[PDB]
């Protein structure tokens, strides 16, 4: 029985583990792959105080930092169910897909999320070489270049507006006959001179020169006609899917599947906290996730000292 069991080992979970183990408590960190989303990216220029680093290096540094403390790091395990303590102060349980069950006085869920993919040939090949899922992260890299934003929800429309102020031209492709973003965002986007919006648009292929992106092919869903666009960057903003369906019925979630948390990262279940992209935190970034993990760790500690075991 851990004093705290952190589920997910991306930036948020790692931060939580460091904060928890620093208090000398029995700390477990169970995740599918240490490092989380940062493992698939290269250049990171917004991890505050570090002008430039990369995913591999950063995940490595996160592991070293976690290993400076007494943390039981469990890797390649997926939480499949949360069994809330039946009685106040009782142990919470995390079951795994592999068939194990772990017990803990407090839980910190930090399972992150998955950005939906275009699922087209060329997408994988060009990830980090023009295909990007983060406007906040890579916007600064496209000055003077043409780019596309895939997705017409708030995230995509905001991203297109954001990029339009930095890049040469932006083309937003919306799968549906209409964008779902708030009207104010739609009006703002449509008012920009260096932006063109394509509705009923389904991307079909990412084209590159063997090294980086050079274009995008898509299909018009109404006519079925195929079209091409020249560009250097493709920002995929279809949607974010929090890794939280396994918690269905155990902890409240908002309409987007994000775990509902208050400022202290507390869920509706006492002793169960959550941090990072899997929560209702409004923005999804490494530095934001790390700060949240620290908060959740501190709240879990406060919970432990305020509640009597069993
Ligand atoms: C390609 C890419 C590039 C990015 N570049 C930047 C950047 O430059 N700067 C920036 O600030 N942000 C960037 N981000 C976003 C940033 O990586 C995330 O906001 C950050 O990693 C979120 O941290 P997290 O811990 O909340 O979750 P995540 O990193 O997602 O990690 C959650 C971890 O939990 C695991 N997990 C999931 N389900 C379970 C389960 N049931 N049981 C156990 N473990 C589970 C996940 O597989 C993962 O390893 C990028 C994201 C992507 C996808």
């Amino acid at each position: 029985a851990y004093d705290v069991l952190i589920v997910g080992s991306g930036p948020a979970g790692a931060a939580a583990a460091i904060y928890s183990a620093r208090k000398g408590i029995r700390t477990g960190l169970m995740g599918e792959r240490f490092g989380g989303q940062i493992l698939d990216t290269v250049d990171i220029e917004n991890y505050i105080s570090v002008p430039k680093t990369e995913g591999q290096k950063l995940a490595g540094a996160l592991k070293v930092h976690v290993d400076e403390y007494d943390v039981d790091v469990i890797d390649s395990q997926s939480a499949s169910k949360l069994i809330p303590a039946a009685v106040e102060g009782g142990l919470h349980q995390i079951e795994t897909a592999s068939g194990a069950v772990l017990k803990a006085r407090s839980i910190i869920v930090a399972t992150g999320a998955k950005w939906r993919n275009m699922n087209v040939p060329g997408e994988d090949q060009y990830r980090t070489k023009g295909v990007t899922y983060c406007p906040h992260c890579d916007g600064p890299l496209f000055k003077g270049k043409r780019v596309a934003v895939i997705g017409g929800g708030n995230s995509g429309v905001e991203a297109a507006i954001d990029l339009a102020g930095i890049v040469e031209h932006v083309t937003l492709l919306e799968f549906a006959p209409e964008m779902k973003a708030d009207q104010v965002l739609q009006d703002k986007l449509r008012s920009l001179k260096n932006v063109d919006i394509i509705l009923n648009a389904q991307t079909t292929e990412v084209k590159g020169d063997g090294s980086k992106v050079v274009g995008l092919e898509y299909r018009d869903r109404v006519s079925g006609d195929i079209h091409n666009i020249e560009l250097a960057g493709i920002f995929v903003q279809i949607g974010l899917l929090p890794n939280t369906n396994w918690l269905e019925g155990a902890v409240e979630r908002n309409r987007m599947g994000e775990i509902i948390i208050d400022a202290k990262c507390e869920t509706n279940v006492k002793g169960v906290f959550a941090a990072g992209d899997c929560t209702t935190v409004p923005y999804k970034q490494i530095i934001i996730a790390t700060g949240e993990g620290a908060k959740a760790s501190l709240s879990a500690f406060d919970y432990l000292i305020r509640t009597k075991t069993a």
